[PDB]
């Protein structure tokens, strides 16, 4: 009985919370997985 | 009985909290996974 | 019975909290995983 | 019974708290995992 | 029964707290894991 | 790792409550929104 | 690692409560929003 | 590592409460928002 | 390492409370927001 | 290392409270926001 697995990445938990009450703000990003702008 | 796994990264917990009451702010990022701008 | 795993990184807990009441601030970042700007 | 693991990094706990009431501040960073700017 | 692990870094606890009431401050960093600027 | 959390607003491992109410008296008048184990 | 947290607003390992109420008296009048184990 | 935290607003390992209330008297009048184990 | 923290606002390993209330008297009048183990 | 912290606002290893209240007297009038083990 061998698992025999060269790379294991069992879990990850990522929580992003962004809140903006912001006004009159302009910004170019190319990519935002989670962005508030 | 052998697990036999060359790389193991069992867990990670990442929590990002961003709050902005900010106004009149402009900024270019190329990438923000979690950004408030 | 052998686990036999060359690299082990069992856990990590990262908590980032950013709050900005800030106004009239402009800044270029290329990447912010968690940013408030 | 042998664990047999060449590198072990069992845990880490990182907590970053940034609060800014700051205004009229502009700064270029290239990367901020946790930044307030 | 042998653990047999060449490098062990069992734990670390890092807490960073940054608060800025600061205004009219501009600064370039390239990287801030935790920065307030 | 194993993390066990128990939250109880109120927990009792063991409890005994005894309430005894005797009324010997005619003509009491009362208004009660909620009476538990209550004698007028 | 194993982390155990118990939170209880109120915990009792063991409790005994005894309430005895005797009324010997005619003509009392009362208004009670909530009466538990209560004698008028 | 193993971390154990117990938080209890109120904890009792053991408690005994005895409340005895006797009324010998006619014509008392009362208003009580909450009466527990209470005799008018 | 093992870290044990107990926080209790109020802890009692053992407690005995005895409250005795006797009223011998007609015509008392009272307003009580909360009466526990209370005799008018 | 092992670190043990107990915090209790109030701790009692053992306590006995006895309250005795006798009223022999007609016509007392009172207003009490909270009466515990109290005789009017």
């Amino acid at each position: 009985f061998r698992h025999d697995s060269g790379y294991e990445v069992h879990h990850q938990k990522l929580v992003f919370f962004a809140e903006d009450v912001g006004s009159n703000k302009g910004a170019i990003i190319g990519l935002m997985v989670g962005g508030v702008v």
